């Protein structure tokens, strides 16, 4: 059944037709579970483990290093009767990779908790429904009901459907909407249509949404829908449109995932046109068992050359680093990436309430009269400080604490505040805060009397728990709440009556004391209090506080106002009907107003600062609020979102004022506006993915369970440790202590982060060109493999491993936050940058190919001097007369490849310190610089000088060490690569772009 709201009650009855005192009958709750299904969200799973990894292992590139981890096994099992001994370490130092990088890939990947099993914890297992077979209710299972059935809630019951209140059984029905809302102010429900077809939430006053909950009183209703055609049903389904994103990075990660694996496939081919040139002159000397064979043996060490493995190691480790280093400031991540895609935000969308604010409704102004001279009359206006239920704070007087029990009508406004009130405040232990028991506007009223302090009671050696109702306690020692005149529509406000405890001394006679909305309080007075006098009340002085209570309400200030006042003499307690709310309004009358007090829930005290630093950053923060657009851009002003006098005319917008534009202006309106007030779930994530449609980065902020399509649909979503499990499970970060400076240093870490990567990952990158230049020119030529594999994996995993994960820690720069947001789709590599280092890829692939070929000819030991016959060791075995002088054997020796591999890593070393800045030549910038990046090299180094000095490794690995002329001719062949790209520095730093 839709739009129920604006249906009239009779409609809706006459719809399933169905009597209010009956109920459907078993058959038709029988055909409507069929026609409808349950009453439940469908549960959201997850894939296994099983099917994750698997997912590790369709990705192209990865198969590519299966490939050769399969051709390579092949080629090690049918090894001659030679090294069978270790020909396996290869097919296996591979196949260990692929297993690590997967268990790791998925390590970061996998979200543990489900935002959609913690929706569920606001469906009711249980609910009542009036069916035909009974007169009496019926306590059902939730899931059992169907649209058409009359249900009954009450006080403290989770609403199970959407339901179309018929009959409110209590004087109200008030209602906790804060899931669809954020807000936990009770809305009070009423049974009349709601005519407005495009009604939000906040405006079908008429309606029940499952998931919500009965602050107080007991309806009737007939369910409307159930199952996922409800508001709660829609915030599953947003979070079920599960898109799995990735970071900037990631997904350029991904991409060069489609870059290398072409890269591969070309080059294959390609050495397969070099392999097939000197294919017109095999001699068929060797058939071709051996060509078929030398021609994997290359793919598998240009495809081991270009798959920069380590890198998914080097970059787990710097992420998990960061989030250890955010865990500090009380920042939990709980996604790898995330903790660095916050650095490319550009937009930062905001839940206002318990978010921006504390969401702890405080009183923060209040008034009671000082005189009245006939037509004039004189205000005493105070203003209370603290932000939350916790009883801190003082009452100040022209900016100054003062002591209100100075003066008598404080005294008196405290008195009601006190007792016409159904909260209290309790110090839970366990959080360690003071949390609201009651409605959040009664609460206030608790916790100004505390801070009031009146009777100035000594309240600081009270344990918390103690001190939580000090304060009130004290005033209910002196009046007695005989019963509470309960609050009714028709008079917006309530009434409680007291008689003077025993033995008074305190003041004879039995006394109303009453609050609500001014007006109809207001109306009802014939007198006003002045200290302990009272005086009549008078039209222009009516309308003097009328005034002076509509400017608080609507200011800077847009506080919610009550008016406090007391019937100084109420009829006798016999005289009064207490079962017929309709009767109350008459019996506060004759009332004599004593006050008001101004609430609000106010902004955090680091939001306003943390905006600012937002903004030098070149982020924008957009608020994004269930509540009323007028507290929304009050709030808005006090934390500098907008000016105190800017006009926001087209800067502000309910969900519905947004709704109303042209689906172009609404895109241009994310780009304009700040504040989005009055606003369901689904309009958050609509801004959220306006504002990505611009393809910025945007985050999003919240605590509410009406934030979780947002914080889903942000690129990064963020979650108040206060808030509910549900925003939480919905995020990529958890502010554990509700701090939003947090946020701004979490930026600056994801820029930090953000610039270590690409460059250690163009230092990895550096590397795997080199290698692939190498296995290409020995390939091509026809020459001796320089490196192989088994060599090639140690480089990239290890001996480049510790340097990569050394930049990860340089330190970040001093304007880093004072930069606009880097652009998302900027690359990794430029121009200039992309042959940077095809020419230092282009030094290494040659110089390892040629000190391991310098062994041959022009080196001393030194088979040697063989010149184009070197290029020909194919026919060593057939044509051996032309080798005269030499073995056929010495082809195959450790020395040389050793002379490579010590080259490389020489090369690789060096080319760490050039990757210790962009720009900056080391002249400039010291090497000195990031100490850990020496002890990174220090150790790769000793490392390499290992696996060359330990009978095991080097027949693993097939080196044999150098000697000390085979050393200084390998540093005198590496050491340039530094002033090669330190002049690549020198003409960029001045002739390029700088
Ligand atoms: N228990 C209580 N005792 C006294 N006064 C109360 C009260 N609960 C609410 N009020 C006062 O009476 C008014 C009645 O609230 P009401 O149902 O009119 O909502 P609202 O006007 O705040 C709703 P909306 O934002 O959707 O238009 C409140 O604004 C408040 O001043
Ligand atoms: C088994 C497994 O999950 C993985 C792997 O096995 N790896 C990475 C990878 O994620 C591969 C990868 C995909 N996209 C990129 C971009 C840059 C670098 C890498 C990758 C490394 C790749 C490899 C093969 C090491
Ligand atoms: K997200
Ligand atoms: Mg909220
Ligand atoms: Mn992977
Ligand atoms: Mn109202």
């Amino acid at each position: 059944m839709e739009a129920a709201h604006s249906k009239s009650t009779e409609e809706c009855l006459a719809y399933f037709g169905v009597s209010e005192t009956t109920g459907l009958t078993p058959d038709q709750v029988k055909r409507h579970l069929e026609k409808y299904g349950h009453n439940e969200l469908p549960a959201e799973e997850g894939k296994s483990l099983w099917e994750l990894v698997i997912e590790q292992f369709e990705d192209l590139l990865v198969r590519i290093l299966l490939l050769a981890a399969c051709i390579s096994f092949v080629l090690a099992w049918f090894e001659e009767g030679e090294e069978t001994i270790t020909a396996f370490v290869e097919p296996f130092v591979i196949l260990l990779i692929l297993i690590a990088n997967a268990i790791v890939g998925v390590w970061q990947e996998r979200n543990a908790e489900n935002a959609i099993e913690a929706l569920k914890e606001y469906e009711p297992e249980m609910g009542k429904v009036y069916r035909a077979d009974r007169k009496s209710v019926q306590r059902i299972k939730a899931r059992d009901i169907v649209p058409g059935d009359i249900v009954e809630v009450a006080v403290g019951d989770k609403v199970p459907a959407d339901i179309r209140i018929l009959s409110i059984k209590s004087t109200t029905l008030r209602v906790d909407q804060s899931i669809l809302t954020g807000e936990s102010v009770s809305v009070i429900k009423h049974t009349e249509p709601v005519p407005d077809p495009r009604a939000v939430n906040q405006d079908k006053k008429n309606m029940l949404f499952s998931g919500t909950n009965i602050a107080a009183g007991k309806a009737l209703g007939i369910v409307a829908t159930t199952g996922v055609s409800t508001e709660i049903g829609k915030i599953r389904d947003q979070m079920a449109a599960t898109e799995q994103d990735k970071t900037p990075l990631q997904q350029k990660l991904d991409e060069f995932g489609e870059q290398l694996s072409k890269v591969i496939s070309l080059i294959c081919v390609a050495v397969w046109l070099i392999n097939i040139g000197h294919f017109n002159d095999p001699v068929h000397g060797g058939s071709w068992i051996r060509g078929a064979i030398y021609y994997f043996k290359i793919a598998v060490a240009l495809a081991v050359a270009a798959i920069p493995e380590g890198l998914p190691a080097v970059i787990t480790t710097c992420l998990a680093l960061g989030t250890r280093r955010m865990a500090k400031k009380n920042a939990i991540v709980r996604s790898l990436p995330s903790v660095e895609t916050l650095g490319c935000t550009s937009v930062i969308c905001s839940d206002k309430t318990g978010t921006l604010t504390t969401n702890q409704m405080s009183v923060c102004k209040m008034f009671i009269i000082d005189k009245v001279d006939g037509d004039f009359c004189s205000l005493n206006e105070f203003s209370i400080t603290g932000s939350t239920y916790a009883p801190e704070g003082e009452v100040l007087k022209n900016d100054k604490p003062i002591r209100s029990g100075q003066f008598d009508g404080l005294v008196e406004l405290a008195t009601i505040c006190a007792l016409c009130n159904d909260s209290s405040l309790d110090f839970n232990e366990t959080k360690g805060v003071y949390e609201k028991v009651g409605e959040a506007t009664e609460t206030a009223l608790t916790t100004l009397v505390e801070k009031m302090n009146v009777f100035n009671t000594e309240v600081r050696n009270l344990s918390k728990v103690e001190r939580a109702n000090a304060c009130n306690s004290v005033i209910r020692q002196l009046m007695k709440k005989e019963f509470t005149l309960e609050f009714s529509r028709d008079r917006k406000s309530m009434s409680v009556y007291c008689s003077p405890a025993k033995s008074s001394r305190a003041a004879v006679g039995n006394k109303m004391f009453v609050k609500g909305a001014p007006e109809g309080v207001i109306d009802r007075c014939n007198y006003v209090r002045v200290g302990t006098t009272r005086v009549p009340m008078t039209g222009p002085v009516k309308e003097k506080i009328l005034s002076v209570i509509k400017e608080w309400g609507t200011g800077r200030d847009t506080l919610r106002c009550l008016a406090l006042a007391t019937r100084d003499t109420p009829p006798k307690r016999e005289e009064m009907v207490l079962d017929d709310s309709s009767r109350f309004m008459e019996y506060e009358t004759d009332l004599t107003f004593v006050g008001v007090v101004g609430m609000l829930d106010p902004p955090r005290k680091e939001v306003m600062g943390s905006i600012q630093l937002c903004r030098d950053a070149g982020i924008r923060v957009i608020m994004i609020t269930g509540d009323n657009k007028g507290t929304a851009i009050a709030i808005c002003r006090r934390i500098g979102i907008f000016g105190e006098n800017e006009e926001v005319a087209d800067r502000a917008y309910t969900g519905r004022e947004f709704d109303d534009l042209p689906l172009a202006e609404q895109r241009e309106a994310c780009r304009r506006a700040c504040c989005f007030a009055r606003v369901e779930p689904s309009h958050k994530s609509k801004i959220v993915e306006y504002l990505q449609s611009y393809d910025e980065i945007t985050a999003m902020t919240g605590d509410g369970v009406n934030d979780a399509p947002a914080l889903k649909k942000a690129e990064i979503g963020i979650a108040m440790g206060s808030g509910t499990a549900v925003a939480k499970t919905a995020s990529e970060m958890v502010l554990a202590d509700d701090n939003f400076s947090t946020i701004v240093a979490a930026v600056e870490e994801g820029r930090a982060i953000y610039n270590n990567m690409k460059q250690f990952i163009r230092y990895l990158i550096s590397s795997n060109v080199g290698e692939v230049v190498c296995i290409f020119l020995t390939a091509a030529l026809g020459l001796p493999e320089a490196l192989i594999p088994v060599q090639l994996l140690w480089v990239n995993l290890v001996t480049d491993g510790l340097p990569a994960t050394a930049l990860g820690f340089n330190p970040p720069d001093l304007d880093i936050m004072d930069r606009p947001p880097r652009s998302p789709k900027e690359p990794l590599i430029s121009g200039w940058l992309f042959f940077r280092y095809m020419a230092i890829g282009g030094y290494v692939g040659a110089a390892t190919v040629g000190a391991a070929a310098w062994w041959f000819m022009y080196a001393e030991d030194g088979p040697g001097v063989t010149y184009h016959q070197l290029t020909h060791f194919m026919q060593c075995t057939e044509d051996h007369p032309h080798f005269e002088g030499l073995d056929c054997e010495i082809f195959e020796a450790p020395e040389p490849m050793t002379m490579a591999l010590s080259v490389l890593v020489t090369i690789e070393m060096c080319n760490a310190l050039n990757s210790l800045s962009e720009n900056q030549s080391l002249m400039r910038m010291p090497p000195w610089v990031n100490i850990w990046l020496l002890g990174s090299i220090c150790l790769s180094m000793s490392l390499h000088f290992l696996i060359l000095y330990v009978d095991p490794l080097p027949m693993i690995f097939k080196l044999k060490a150098l000697d000390l002329t085979q050393w200084l001719m390998v540093l005198k062949i590496s050491l340039p690569v530094i002033g090669l790209d330190e002049i690549l520095k020198f003409i960029a730093r001045n002739y390029l772009e700088g």
